[PDB]
């Protein structure tokens, strides 16, 4: 059901606070502090979104189907710092954060319109919205990814590993979405939270372990 | 359905010992022996208690839901050696390997209490069960991992890695608990042997896994 | 749903072999290009065979129930190209390769019966497919991994893995099969499709990296 895993998610949101916090507080030096804190405020910020969702708002019927418009509110907020994890980690200038952050605003707000559009015209919201998205496979694939190995020799394993795991994760999300009844129907509304849920504490919690693991690599 | 999760997690156990038990012949000293053996043990004790369960035995039907109440009296054998494998790898003081018995022991003792006992009274339980799990996550968070770490200067990241991983499988099955029709009933009693089974092989055979992986790193 | 988990599965073979295919062009050397190549082509097979299950191809009405023979046609044909990944990277004489392929076709053939055939008769093929994966298990765990440990002495732990993953995620298939209206029928149709679904992208994408990553390892 639908609300399990909306519970399941505010608690291992909840939970992945309580260990980044801890870990925020007890850190050795100021780039381990940065790093547990952006994850802390990430993890905060998702189980904001879940407790909403738990408890019944940032809902609307849209089309005929019930719409959580709060994810596309709060992803607008988190994704931008989980992607600022691996511009910290990678060193990157802020010219290259600044267009990481603009095509991931521009993939959200069309993403967004995608959602609350009726079909067919909704199509044409998310192949725009995939296109943003392309663009930042292409700019953390190669100048990200580039920059960050010339500044760590030592270590590109460790950035090839974060880069793939982003790429993995991220690219499910407009899966699910064009799989439920906002695309093709193949599956329902309780599937579809469930797969968000299951992705969201993916990308949140479990990329916070990784990217706290990458910086124990970089020493 | 129950029973498919039931007979997932008897075969999966079972595998389990398999590959334990070909470790445990076939080990090239003691210390790998003994490892082996400690794993082979927890896979053949949750292969029979999965047995027992898939067969229908264990099982009352307790405040008026269909309780398995012998999973605590296998947790009751099989968490201590869970618990073993962290002082065996980490080479712990008996004295703090008493103290996660004995807190470990009290957890699910009154953890079982809250299992049996009729609602809001349970609740009680349930606090009082989750102290005696607070007191082994600051256990294995601070002296273990210190001690660990004091003995093993090379391998600091190893041991980061066993209590993490032990920290989060182990957090998720209070919250099973707290969602199942034992407290919230956010989801059925099917869904609830699903994720006790995941849970189980992932704290079980993967754990198992982790650990022998940690000591090939320790060498 | 089936049909859901069969679009799942074509879209993640389709994303894996993208993912591959970029790999093999821009590879540095002739072991990278036929590597990513490899795997390329795996992903590709599994693609084609999800979209012709998702397109409702590939099943018959047999012994009651319906089943996807199609799943049999092409294993024959990716899992031998993921035995090859295995000898590829270790390095393996020709006559080990001939009995792991010949083992692994004589396992697909005879599990190939075991589906077409009504029970108990099928049990009896059921049985002969599993010595014959039997004789792949020993393959891998002795004259295998003994041939790559002494060709890669400082690469050990990369071999143990590369074999222990194989070994997890080829058991579960006889498993899946046992469990479903082909074997027990501890759960229903729908249930097997998403088994083997998870259990293919695991195989064949999951496994796919980890070979990559395998080849970093080895240098
Ligand atoms: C913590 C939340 C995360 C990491 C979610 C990120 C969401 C996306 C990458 C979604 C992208 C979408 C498309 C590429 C096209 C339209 C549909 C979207 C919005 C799901
Ligand atoms: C192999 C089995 C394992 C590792 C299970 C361990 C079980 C626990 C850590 C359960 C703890 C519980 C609470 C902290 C409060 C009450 C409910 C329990 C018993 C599920
Ligand atoms: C990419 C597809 C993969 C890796 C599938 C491999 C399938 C097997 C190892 C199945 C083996 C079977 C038995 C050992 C006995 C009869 C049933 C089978 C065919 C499922
Ligand atoms: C809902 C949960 C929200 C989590 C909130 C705070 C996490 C705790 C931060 C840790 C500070 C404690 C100080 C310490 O002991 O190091
Ligand atoms: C109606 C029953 C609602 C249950 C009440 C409270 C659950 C809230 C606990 C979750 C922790 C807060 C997470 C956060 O926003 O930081
Ligand atoms: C109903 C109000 C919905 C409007 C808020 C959604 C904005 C989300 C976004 O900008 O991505
Ligand atoms: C919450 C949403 C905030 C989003 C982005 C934070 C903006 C900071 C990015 C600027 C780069 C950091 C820097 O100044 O070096
Ligand atoms: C939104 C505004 C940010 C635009 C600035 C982008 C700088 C591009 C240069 C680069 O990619 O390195
Ligand atoms: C630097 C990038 C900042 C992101 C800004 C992106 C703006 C995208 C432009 C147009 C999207 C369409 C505006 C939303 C109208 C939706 C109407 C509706 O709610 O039905
Ligand atoms: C019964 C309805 C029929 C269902 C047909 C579903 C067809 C699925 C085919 C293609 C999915 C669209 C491709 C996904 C976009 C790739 C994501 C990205 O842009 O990175
Ligand atoms: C230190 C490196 C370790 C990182 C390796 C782990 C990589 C695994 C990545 C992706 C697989 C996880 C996918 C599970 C998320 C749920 C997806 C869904 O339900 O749609
Ligand atoms: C080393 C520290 C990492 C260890 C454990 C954390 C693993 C992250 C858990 C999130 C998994 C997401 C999921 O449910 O699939
Ligand atoms: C139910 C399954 C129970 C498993 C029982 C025993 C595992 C086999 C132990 C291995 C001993 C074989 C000797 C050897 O070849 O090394
Ligand atoms: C009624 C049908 C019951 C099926 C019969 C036997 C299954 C037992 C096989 C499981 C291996 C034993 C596990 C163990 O206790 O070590
Ligand atoms: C019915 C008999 C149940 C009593 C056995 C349960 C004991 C479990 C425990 O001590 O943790
Ligand atoms: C089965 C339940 C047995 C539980 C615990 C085993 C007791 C052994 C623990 C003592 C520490 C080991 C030692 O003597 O060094
Ligand atoms: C149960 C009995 C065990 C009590 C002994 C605990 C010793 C505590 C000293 C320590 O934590 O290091
Ligand atoms: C060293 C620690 C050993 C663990 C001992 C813990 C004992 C806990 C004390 C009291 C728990 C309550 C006793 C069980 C009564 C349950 C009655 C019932 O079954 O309904
Ligand atoms: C060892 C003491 C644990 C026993 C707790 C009593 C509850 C089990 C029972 O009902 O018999
Ligand atoms: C429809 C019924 C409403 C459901 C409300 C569910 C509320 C869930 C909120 C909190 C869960 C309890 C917190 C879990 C305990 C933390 C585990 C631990 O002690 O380590
Ligand atoms: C060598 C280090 C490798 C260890 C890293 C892996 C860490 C992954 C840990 C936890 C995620 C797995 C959670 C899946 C268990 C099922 C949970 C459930 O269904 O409730
Ligand atoms: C290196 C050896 C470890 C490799 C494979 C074993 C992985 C453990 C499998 C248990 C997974 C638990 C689960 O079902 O989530
Ligand atoms: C269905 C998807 C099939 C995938 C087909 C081809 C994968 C693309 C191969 C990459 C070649 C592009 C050249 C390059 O930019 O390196
Ligand atoms: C009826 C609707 C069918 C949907 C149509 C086309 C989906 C095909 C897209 C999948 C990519 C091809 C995979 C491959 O074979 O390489
Ligand atoms: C109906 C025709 C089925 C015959 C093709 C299946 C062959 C599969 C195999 O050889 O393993
Ligand atoms: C598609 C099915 C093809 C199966 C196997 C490919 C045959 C090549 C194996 C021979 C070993 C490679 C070599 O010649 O060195
Ligand atoms: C099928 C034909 C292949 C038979 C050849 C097998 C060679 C066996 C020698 C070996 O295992 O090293
Ligand atoms: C080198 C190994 C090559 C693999 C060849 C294996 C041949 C196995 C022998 C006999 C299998 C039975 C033949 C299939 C008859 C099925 C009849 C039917 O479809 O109902
Ligand atoms: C209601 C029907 C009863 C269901 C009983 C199911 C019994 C399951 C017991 C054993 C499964 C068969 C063993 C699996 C084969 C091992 C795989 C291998 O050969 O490697
Ligand atoms: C670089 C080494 C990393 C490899 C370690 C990961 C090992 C995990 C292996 C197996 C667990 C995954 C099982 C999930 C597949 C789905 C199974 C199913 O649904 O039947
Ligand atoms: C280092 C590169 C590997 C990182 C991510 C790829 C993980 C493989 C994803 C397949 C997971 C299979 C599954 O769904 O369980
Ligand atoms: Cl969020
Ligand atoms: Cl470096
Ligand atoms: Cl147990
Ligand atoms: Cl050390
Ligand atoms: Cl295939
Ligand atoms: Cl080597």
């Amino acid at each position: 059901m639908t609300q399990a895993w909306l519970w399941i998610g505010v608690i291992s949101m909840a939970l992945g606070s309580v260990f980044f916090g801890f870990g925020a507080h007890n850190a050795k030096n100021e780039r381990w502090q940065i790093l547990y804190t952006l994850n802390f405020f990430i993890c905060l910020i998702a189980a904001g979104l879940y407790l909403a969702m738990a408890l019944g708002l940032g809902v609307n019927v849209i089309n005929g189907r019930p719409t959580y418009w709060v994810r596309f509110v709060t992803w607008f907020c988190s994704t931008p710092l989980l992607l600022l994890d691996l511009t910290f980690l990678g060193r990157t200038s802020l010219p290259l954060t600044g267009s990481l952050l603009g095509a991931n605003a521009y993939m959200l707000v069309t993403g967004f319109v995608a959602t609350v559009t009726p079909k067919p015209m909704s199509y044409i919201w998310y192949i725009v919205s995939c296109a943003a998205y392309l663009a930042i496979v292409y700019l953390l694939a190669q100048p990200y990814r580039i920059a960050a190995e010339r500044k760590h020799p030592r270590s590109k394993q460790a950035f090839r590993t974060l880069v793939t795991v982003h790429l993995v994760l991220w690219t499910l999300y407009p899966i699910v979405w064009i799989l439920s009844p906002e695309g093709f129907s193949t599956f329902t509304q309780g599937s579809e939270t469930m797969f968000y849920t299951l992705l969201d504490i993916a990308s949140k919690v479990g990329f916070g372990f990784l990217s706290l693991n990458t910086l124990h690599t970089l020493e």
